[PDB]
């Protein structure tokens, strides 16, 4: 019974965008057991940020999946010790994003130590001249390689003017515990949204909903 | 209108993967409105195949794929003048394919002029020494870059030994016709399966079913 | 030894690009110890070609390669049986093409079996708009990997406007003999010209000049 | 003008790899018109390492380029006020790391405000292991893309045991003031040592040679 059917969240972000430093906290609530997920988030420094905010968001836990009974839930057998992830966001563009987070937990609250950096953005892209609204949803494939648990997903940025730019992830996700068993290949459907931001995106509210399956024919 | 809730296909592939020249007859049947497709091949030049089968069957049309009404179905749009398609998979291990199909349509009949080719594959890996099983499921994600109507995968082999041989595809999808309407940002799950085989596989029994979405929360 | 200081060349290129078939005959003279070579071609089906020439340049022996005597050749090593190589080469827009030659010797003649395809060139691009005017030089880094000679290049076509478009080259090379020393890492220099052509590129001369070196600071 | 002869370095670098922290200081000098340059280097924070030191030697100024008269310095002439550049390093395993350096001027002494950061290494990697001797020579590609100087560089690590372990190189140059005259198309020899180092590279004496040319068959 470690995880809980309502969780607290914290959340510190340490960054540097091309050049830019920045720092992030963040608070919010959760349903682990619905997949879905809730945060304020507040930058504390270096605001206002001269880049996308979008770029972060997936920065800001997979044991906020809906798993069914079926396909064996890594994340939640975790804890309470936790777990780690190490991502590479790689940019159509040649934009480079590489972002890692240390979750533990303490009682009823998730604990997140988040480092992102990134470098190459050009100076007239979307990223740097804020023309992105939101990220498209998505569906990232889970697999197991040399012993290291991974997901790789096709992301894409939805544009002002109704154009697309496309991200490639991948993540490299460890528990800290020896010997907790790692599932068969399967997916995890994405959702991710700004619920709202003042307008310099000195506060934002985030929403994740997310959903793990075996793809066809069990839809 | 012009396509039928019950159609016939017909498929010829010319191919050359690792030096290996090889050609293969096909054919099928498929209920277009329901996504699913099956089909016989038969190996008529350059059996035995000295690589693994599974790296061709998915060069075995989107027409066979159930899309909902709030979802722009490009393909289906694009008879009975016809399509066409242009892959390229690109394996971890440095292995690299391209295909390319032509579909036309004639009454009650799909017509397939497909081309494969493959070099750079490993003598000791998995395509060459045949330790491969099946593709998992898949989500393709569809979306427009400069005009033309693209689709991302990240693919994967099971192999004996139940790894995973990982495989990226990119395929650009052209209407004959001038001014069919491109679609928004979706989804494309995806199943493939070899129902049967003889040992050497020169004649194999394919099957597919594949499904149109637009992603949580709809799903 | 096998190898004289002046040689002959036959080549034979059967290919197909983005669903185009051609044809391409060669003829040409070498000075293998100097890295030099030079060759006649003709389009003998499939003309006039729909795409830029200058794709295919490469494709038409690194037996033209001036190796200093504190490098090991393996390209003269493997003769008289001769040798056979496979590229990849990936461009920066989507642009996917394959290639190979399988190379015999007989007396003073090399013969050159080669086989080149490609697909997803975009339709609007400098390679199906013919925008191409040349390949710059290029260096190109010789190592091993799990016991193969593998060869990679950043290369470039200069565009006309001045502006270059990119292409990722990596080439397998494999003696047909057994036991033919590996060399260690090195590099080797190439520069490849179009000396002349008709106007629609079904006769062209070609030229290249090749030299292998171990980089600073014996340079 | 402002570039002299002779030229001190003074570098700060700040980094995190793999979620470790660490603050290295450098005191150097070299002669930028003749390409040679030498520094030591003292780990400051995070001593000892625990990955493999050669992979931040590459962050420890292009100034230091011997560039012929018929080349474009890029570099030389954005002094006094200085350059900036930002660097992507993709490693064939998945390790991914990025860097970028602030580069200034005060009389005779370059300022170097670097930073270094890296994710995705495997634990039992050669990186992680500490089972790297050295990076080869390089030969590094210098282009113009959408009005920003561009380097690409195929980069290798030689390993313990005579295997080599691949890295792409990408870099943008950008000079701190605007109207800067861009150069053509041409390359950059390296050569990048390890003189000395302590046992756990606390200390480390670092020298690099480079050389600016246009390729065969001016070579």
């Amino acid at each position: 019974s470690a995880i809980k059917p309502d969780m607290k969240i914290k959340l510190r972000m340490e960054g540097n965008v091309n050049g830019h430093h920045f720092v992030i906290d963040g608070d919010g609530t959760g349903k682990p057991f619905e997949g879905k997920q809730s945060m304020d988030l507040e930058v504390k420094e270096g605001g206002p940020l001269p880049f996308a905010f979008d770029i972060l968001t997936t920065a800001f836990n997979r044991v906020f999946t809906k798993y069914p009974d079926n396909i064996q839930d890594y994340f939640k057998q975790s804890f309470p010790k936790g777990y780690s992830w190490e991502r590479s966001l790689t940019f159509e563009d040649g934009g480079i994003c590489i972002a890692r987070n240390d979750i533990t937990m303490e009682g009823d609250t998730f604990y997140n130590k988040v480092r992102f950096y990134g470098t190459n953005f050009p100076a007239n892209g979307p990223v740097m001249q804020k023309k992105t609204l939101k990220w498209e949803p998505s569906t990232e494939k889970m697999y197991v390689r040399d012993g290291v648990l991974t997901g790789d997903i096709h992301m894409a940025l939805l544009l002002e003017g109704n154009a697309h730019y496309r991200c490639d992830f991948r993540t490299t996700y460890k528990a800290k515990e020896k010997g907790v068993k790692l599932p068969g290949y399967h997916f995890v459907d994405h959702c991710i949204e700004i619920l709202s931001h003042d307008k310099d995106y000195n506060k934002v509210k985030l929403y994740e909903h997310a959903v793990a399956h075996s793809g066809l024919p069990d839809n």
